[PDB]
C-alpha cells in the first residue's frame, strides 16, 4: 500500500515503518538492522524507539564519542536566507528557532559588497574583502588574462580567478580533514589543491540527500572521517528571487530549509554528536523586493550606448571593445553624464575610488571603474526591455542582511550578540578547530564574545615610532610666514599659552585623549602639540597633524605661526592664495573655545589642513552646527580628526614617499580623505570621559576630500540641509580609520582587548 511504498520517495520515517526489512529502492532505511550498518533517516530513534525529538528536549548545559577528540565543524548556509526573515517568520521554523533559542545568535550578519553569492560564499571561507580574493561578482572581466567569469562558463574552475587561502586548505595544511557539499570555490584548484571530499554541484540533489551524506561522512573511521564540512542549499534564494522577499512561495522555501536542518540536528542526536558538533548556520546576503515600475534605464541618460553593462542591484560599466580599449575607456565621463541629471535619480554614479570607502570596492583590475550605488528595491539597466526579487545592494540595506546563529560546545548558551560581518568568520571558524589563521581582513579576537573558551588572545599592536619633541622657542627673526594678525597686542603673552608645564599637559590629555594617545604604527616623525582644548600630533613628513583630538561638552582673519614648529617643517600663510583651489581649513574648529586668548591657541599654522574649499563647505558646516548638535545629544563628545592618503585606493595609509599629489609650488600632500571618531557612552547619564570602557559608543566618518560637490548635487544650494544626508553614507569602522592612517586607538581603555575590538569593527549605519 501507500505508506510502505513512500520509502523510496520520503526520507522520514513514519510509524507504520519501523521494522520493516529490506526493500532495493529505499532511500533511507528504516528497519531495526539498520543502525549498524549506517543509513536510517533522521527521526528513526525519534518516532520508533520512542525517544526525544532533538526539537523537544530542552536545551542541556555544558558530550562527544569515542574518536572525536576535538569538535567537528560544519558550515552550513541557506543562500538568500534575510535576517528579516528570521524576525518575522521564526514561527513558522521550529528547528532553526530552537538554534536562536539555545545557541548563540546575532541580530544580523553584514554580507559584503556586491552582495551576490560566490562573492560572499568565498568571502566568508576566506574572511577576504572581495576585492582581494577577485570573485568581485558572479559576473566578471579580468583585462590581464582576457578571460570572462561565469557561473555557467567554464573559466569559472580556473585557478587564477580564485585569491586567498579557503578554510578547507587551511585545514588541510595543519592536519585535519575537510569534505566540502558544495561551496563556491571547492571545485576549483586553489593553489593546486582540492578539499579532501568535495562534491561536483548539482542543484537537482535534493537537500535531504546532501543532509544524508554529510552525516555520513561522520560515520566515517576516524582516519577518514572529515574534522570540517559544508553544507550548501539554494533555498530561500531560488524561491525569493521569482516570488520576492513577502510571499507564500517562500515561506515554504523557508519551511523546506527548516525541515532540512531539523533533519541534520536529528541525524546529530542520533550519533550523539548534536552537544560535539559546532554548527554555525547563515547566509550570503539577503532578498530584496523589484519591480517594472523600479528600472532606471540609461536610454533616459544617454542617447546611444556603446559600453557594456553589468546589470542589476550593483551595475559596473566598462567598454564594449575589450581588451584593446578598456584602458582608454573614458570612465570619468559616464560618471558625470549620470551625475545629477534627474532630480529623483533612484541611484548614483561613482568611479571606484569614489566609493565609500566603508565598502572596500576597488583595487582590483576585475572592478570596473565606473560603478553604481543604486538605491534599493530599484534596477540600473541598459535597456527598456524584472519581478519577485533580487540582491547585490549595499550591504547596509536591511533587506540584504544575512543570518548567523550558532550552536554547539564551543559556543555560549542562550546568546545574544551585536551584528558583526562575514569577514570576521573565517578568524572565527579556525578557532574552533584551533587553527591558525591564514591572513585576511577579519579583526582576530572580535569574535571571541561568541566562544565558551577563547582560542586566540589578542595582543595589543606595537608601536612603531615614538613621538619626538617640538620644544618652545623665539619667534624667527623675520617672519616670512606671511601670517598677518591685526588683534594680538602682547604676542609674548599669548605664545605663552602654548608652553604648558608637565602636569599641565597631563590634565589636558586627562580631557582631550581620555582613552590614550593613539599609538602610531608606521613610520613618521612627529611630535606632541598640547593645549588646554587640543592636543595633536603634528607629523613633519607631512607638514601636518596625523591627528588632532579635543573634548566638548553638552553646549558650547588672524593667523599665526607654531613657535615650537621650525619654520622649514612648517605650513606657511603664503602657500595659500585665494586664487587657488584649496583654503586652510582647521582640525580643531577656534569657534568652539571661548574667545580671546583661548582663541589663540587654535589660530596657528600646525592647526591647518589643505582644503577645497567646496570641501570646506561640508567640513566647516558639520563643526559649524552638526557636530554641537551631535553632542547636546550624546552628553559630550571626544574628538579626534585628521586627514588620510589612500591614492592607489588600496584601504591602506599611503608611505610618505608614495605622496605626489601636492598643493600647487609647496611641499603640502593633498589628503585623498579626512577622518572624524567620536566617541560618547551609550548610558548618556555619563560623559566621554567617565565610562565604562563597555559601554562606549563610537560613531566615525571618513569623508571623500574632492573639489566638488557633485555626490551631494549640491554646488549650487543656498544651504547645507544636504550634508548630513552625504556624511551619514560615509560611516566607517574605527578599524577602517586606523587601516587608512596608520594608527591604532583606544589602547589605554580599561577592558580585555577583545572587548575593544568589537568597538573598533562596530560600523555605524543610518539607512534605518
Ligand atoms: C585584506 O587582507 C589581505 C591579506 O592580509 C591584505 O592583502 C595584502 O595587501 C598587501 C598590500 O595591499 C600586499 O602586499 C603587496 O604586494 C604587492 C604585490 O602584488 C606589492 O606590489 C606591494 O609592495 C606589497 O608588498 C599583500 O601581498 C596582500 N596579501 C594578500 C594575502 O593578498 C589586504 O591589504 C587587506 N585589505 C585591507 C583593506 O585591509
Ligand atoms: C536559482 O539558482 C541558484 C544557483 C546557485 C548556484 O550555486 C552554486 C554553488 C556552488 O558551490 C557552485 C556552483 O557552480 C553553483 C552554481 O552554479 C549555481 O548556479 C545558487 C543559488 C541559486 O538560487
Ligand atoms: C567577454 O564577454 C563580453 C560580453 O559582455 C564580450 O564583450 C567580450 O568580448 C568577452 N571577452 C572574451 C575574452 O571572451
Ligand atoms: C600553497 O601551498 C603551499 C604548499 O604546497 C603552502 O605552503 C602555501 O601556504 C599555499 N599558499 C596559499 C596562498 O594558500
Ligand atoms: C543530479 O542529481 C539527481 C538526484 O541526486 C540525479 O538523479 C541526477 O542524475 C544528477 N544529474 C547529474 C548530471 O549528475
Ligand atoms: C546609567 O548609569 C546610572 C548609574 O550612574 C544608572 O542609574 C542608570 O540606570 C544607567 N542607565 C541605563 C542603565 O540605561
Ligand atoms: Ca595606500
Ligand atoms: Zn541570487
Amino acid at each position: 500500500q501507500d505508506i510502505c511504498v513512500l520509502p523510496t520517495q520520503s526520507w522520514s520515517c513514519n510509524k507504520l515503518r519501523c521494522g520493516e526489512k529490506r526493500m532495493a529502492n529505499v532511500l533511507c532505511s528504516c528497519s531495526e538492522d539498520c543502525l549498524t550498518k549506517k543509513d536510517c533517516c533522521t527521526d528513526y530513534k525519534s518516532i520508533c524507539k520512542r525517544e526525544t525529538s532533538w526539537l523537544k528536549d530542552q536545551c542541556a548545559s555544558s558530550q562527544c564519542p569515542e574518536g572525536f577528540d576535538q569538535s567537528p565543524l560544519i558550515l552550513f548556509s541557506m543562500d538568500g536566507f534575510r535576517a528579516e526573515y528570521l524576525e518575522t517568520w521564526d514561527t513558522l521554523m521550529p528547528n532553526i528557532n530552537k538554534l536562536k533559542t539555545c545557541g548563540t545568535h546575532a541580530k544580523y550578519m553584514r554580507a559584503v559588497y556586491p552582495t551576490k553569492t560566490f562573492v560572499n560564499h568565498y568571502t566568508i571561507v576566506t574572511g577576504l574583502y572581495a576585492e582581494t580574493h577577485g570573485i568581485i561578482d558572479n559576473n566578471m572581466y579580468d583585462v590581464k588574462l582576457n578571460q570572462n567569469f561565469s557561473l555557467s562558463g567554464s573559466n569559472m574552475r580556473n585557478a587564477a580567478w580564485w585569491g586567498g587561502q579557503p578554510i578547507w586548505h587551511t585545514a588541510s595544511y595543519q592536519g585535519l580533514k575537510a569534505a566540502t557539499y558544495f561551496w563556491p570555490g571547492s571545485e576549483v584548484k586553489i593553489n593546486g589543491s582540492y578539499p579532501t571530499i568535495y562534491k561536483v554541484y548539482n542543484k537537482s540533489t535534493p537537500f535531504e540527500a546532501r543532509v544524508m551524506e554529510v552525516l555520513k561522512w561522520l560515520d566515517l573511521p576516524k582516519a577518514k572521517r572529515p574534522d570540517f564540512s559544508t553544507l550548501y542549499i539554494e533555498e530561500p534564494d531560488t524561491t525569493g528571487h521569482k516570488f520576492g522577499p513577502v510571499s507564500g512561495q517562500v515561506i515554504k522555501s523557508l519551511q523546506m530549509a527548516d525541515r532540512t536542518l531539523g533533519m541534520l540536528m536529528e541525524g546529530l542526536k542520533q550519533r550523539n554528536l548534536h552537544n560535539c558538533v559546532n554548527l554555525i548556520l547563515l547566509a550570503d546576503h539577503g532578498m530584496e523586493a523589484i519591480s517594472c515600475n523600479r528600472l532606471e534605464y540609461m536610454t533616459d541618460y544617454f542617447n546611444t550606448v556603446d559600453f557594456f553593462m553589468y546589470e542589476g542591484a550593483a551595475p559596473r560599466i566598462r567598454s564594449k571593445n575589450v581588451p584593446k580599449d578598456f584602458y582608454t575607456f573614458d570612465s570619468e565621463a559616464i560618471v558625470k553624464k549620470l551625475t545629477c541629471r534627474k532630480p529623483k535619480q533612484h541611484f548614483k554614479a561613482y568611479l571606484a575610488k569614489d566609493l565609500p570607502k566603508r565598502l572596500h570596492f576597488a583595487n582590483n583590475i576585475r572592478i570596473d571603474k565606473v560603478n553604481l550605488m543604486v538605491d534599493r528595491q530599484w534596477l540600473a539597466v541598459r535597456n527598456k526591455k524584472c519581478s519577485g526579487g533580487t540582491h547585490g545592494y549595499d550591504n547596509e540595506f536591511k533587506s540584504m542582511e544575512a543570518i548567523f546563529l550558532a550552536h554547539g560546545p564551543g559556543f555560549k548558551e542562550k546568546t545574544e550578540v551585536t551584528s558583526f560581518e562575514n569577514i570576521e568568520v573565517y578568524n572565527l571558524m579556525c578557532d574552533l578547530l584551533k587553527l591558525k589563521p591564514a591572513p585576511n581582513n577579519g579583526t582576530h579576537g572580535s569574535l571571541n564574545h561568541l566562544l565558551k573558551n577563547p582560542f586566540y588572545n589578542p595582543s595589543p599592536a606595537k608601536e612603531q615610532s615614538p613621538p619626538l619633541y617640538c620644544l618652545f622657542g623665539p619667534v624667527p627673526s623675520p617672519d616670512v610666514s606671511g601670517c598677518k594678525c591685526s588683534s594680538i597686542t602682547d604676542l609674548e603673552a599669548v605664545n605663552q599659552r602654548l608652553n604648558l608645564i608637565d602636569q599641565a599637559k597631563m590634565q589636558s590629555e586627562a580631557d582631550n585623549l581620555p582613552y590614550g594617545r593613539p599609538h602610531v604604527l608606521q613610520h613618521s616623525k612627529y611630535c606632541l602639540l598640547h593645549q588646554t582644548k587640543y592636543i595633536s600630533a603634528y607629523s613633519q613628513d607631512i607638514l601636518m597633524p596625523l591627528w588632532n583630538s579635543y573634548t566638548i561638552s553638552k553646549s558650547l582673519d588672524c593667523l599665526r605661526l607654531d613657535v615650537r614648529i621650525p619654520t622649514v617643517q612648517s605650513q606657511t600663510c603664503s602657500n595659500y592664495q585665494p586664487d587657488l583651489a584649496i583654503t586652510p581649513g582647521f582640525l580643531y574648529p577656534p569657534d568652539f573655545s571661548s574667545s580671546g586668548p583661548e582663541q589663540y591657541d587654535a589660530l596657528i599654522t600646525s592647526n591647518i589642513v589643505p582644503m577645497y574649499k567646496e570641501f570646506a563647505r561640508l567640513w566647516n558646516y558639520f563643526h559649524s552646527t552638526l557636530l554641537p548638535k551631535y553632542a547636546t545629544e550624546r552628553n559630550g563628545l571626544n574628538v579626534i580628526s585628521g586627514p588620510i592618503f589612500d591614492y592607489n585606493y588600496d584601504g591602506h595609509f599611503d608611505p610618505y614617499d608614495t605622496i605626489d599629489q601636492y598643493v600647487n609650488n609647496t611641499k603640502i600632500p593633498i589628503p585623498t580623505h579626512y577622518f572624524v571618531v567620536l566617541t560618547s557612552c551609550e548610558n548618556s547619564t555619563k560623559t566621554p570621559l567617565n565610562c565604562p570602557p563597555g559601554s562606549l559608543k563610537v560613531l566615525s566618518f571618513i569623508l571623500p576630500h574632492r573639489p566638488d560637490n557633485s555626490e551631494s548635487c549640491a554646488d549650487k544650494s543656498p544651504d547645507n540641509l544636504w550634508v548630513e544626508e552625504r556624511m551619514q553614507t560615509h560611516t566607517a569602522r574605527v578599524r577602517d580609520v586606523e587601516l587608512l592612517t596608520g594608527l591604532d586607538f583606544y589602547s589605554a581603555l580599561k577592558q580585555p582587548l577583545s572587548e575593544t575590538l568589537r568597538l573598533k569593527t562596530f560600523l555605524p549605519i543610518f539607512i534605518n
